[PDB]
């Protein structure tokens, strides 16, 4: 039972963002990690389903964008992101890849799935091991947002639905990987209290805990605050909304320490129109981002808005009228030291594409851990 260093690869990275699997190689990321989650597969009619057919297995890569350095061919059985993953594992054989299902957008279908779990499990296994790409995936990740609670949509399946689903997956996946990503809400009447994660814990290999997005510019007038604080701090708007308080909640319910991974966001959240040099103050609205307001990649923020302080185990950035909060190589290292003192199984990155070209965020996470 050794240490896990995981990160998410997003399927749509290959489109406008131009972030490909070859990038995990050139940034040295592939050398320093232990697992990759591919995100996301869909959930339809109570079954696992493909997410983007073109991106997942049909796209032809060119010589100069592919991992192996060779262009895909028409005669080829496999292509697209899956073929690239294939080419990467051949280069970096110790890496294991999980296919991830759900996400913020595609979690609406988990309720129908939780009504016949064995069917859901069987369908997933058959897809993960489709003859076209059998061998490529070493297990499955369930990113259900959120069981018996509210995400993009509200679910009322009960506290034991999540357990039922995981048990089913364990039964049909055997000795392969079954992991899940989970809420980091430890407050009274919150998302962890809503589902029995401790009971489901015995079927999973580990939980990916989403200890980020605690605060952000959806509270457009503020108050401003770090989105991924490690511990509590004085100004905090909502008590109990910290990485530390999330972990403890799971541990208290009975989830063991080595079934938990700490989440690191390779992005920042920010407001514009702030009075003061540090967080706590009001704002006019969301800071301007590239792909959506209030959010920016670290590869970009490290330049446009360099770090000016620290609070609660994480970092903040003042520049003009904007206040951004995100993790840096130094805050990540102190966070990893914390994970080791806590006996966590490891940590993970959401998501790879926000890191720099020399992979310095993933390098900090890796070097920090046992």
């Amino acid at each position: 039972n050794g240490t896990v260093k995981l990160g998410y690869f997003t399927e749509w990275g290959t489109y406008d963002r131009n972030f490909n699997v070859k990038n995990l190689d050139t940034s040295g990321t592939a050398a320093k990690i232990t697992h990759i989650n591919y995100a996301f597969g869909n959930v339809t009619g109570g079954k696992c389903a493909i997410g983007d057919s073109y991106a997942d297995y049909d796209k032809a890569f060119t010589a100069d964008q592919s991992v192996s350095g060779q262009a895909d061919t028409w005669d080829q059985p496999l292509r697209g992101n899956f073929n690239q993953l294939r080419q990467l594992k051949a280069k970096y054989p110790h890496i294991k890849v999980l296919w991830s299902f759900g996400g913020w957008t595609w979690s609406g279908g988990f309720a129908d799935a939780a009504k016949d779990p064995q069917g859901f499990a069987q369908s997933c296994y058959n897809l993960v091991h489709d003859p076209r790409w059998d061998g490529v995936f070493d297990g499955i990740d369930i990113d259900w947002e959120y069981p018996n609670a509210c995400g993009l949509t509200c679910d009322s399946s009960g506290p034991d639905a999540f357990r039922n689903l995981m048990a089913a997956l364990r039964s049909t996946f055997g000795d392969e990987l079954v992991t899940a990503a989970v809420t980091a809400d430890g407050t009274p009447g919150g998302k962890i209290e809503a589902t029995d994660y401790a009971g489901a814990a015995q079927y999973v290999d580990w939980y990916n805990v989403m200890t980020y997005d605690f605060f952000g510019a959806w509270d457009a007038q503020g108050p401003t605050a770090p989105h991924s604080p490690l511990t509590s701090y004085d100004g905090i708007p909502k008590q109990g909304f910290t990485s530390a308080d999330a972990i403890a909640a799971f541990k208290a319910q009975g989830v063991p320490a080595d079934k938990l991974l700490l989440g690191i966001g390779f992005y920042g959240r920010g407001w514009t129109g702030v009075t003061q040099d540090a967080p706590g103050g009001t704002a006019t609205g969301p800071a301007a981002g590239t792909w959506e307001q209030g959010i920016e990649d670290y590869k970009v923020l490290k330049n446009t808005c360099p770090v000016t302080g620290t609070v609660a185990g994480t970092a903040y950035a003042h520049c003009g009228s904007n206040l951004w909060s995100y993790d840096t190589p130094d805050t990540i290292a102190s966070k990893m030291a914390w994970a080791n003192d806590q006996g966590l199984r490891g940590a993970f990155a959401w998501d790879f594409s926000g890191d720099t070209a020399d992979g310095e965020l993933i390098a900090a996470l890796s070097n920090g851990l046992a």
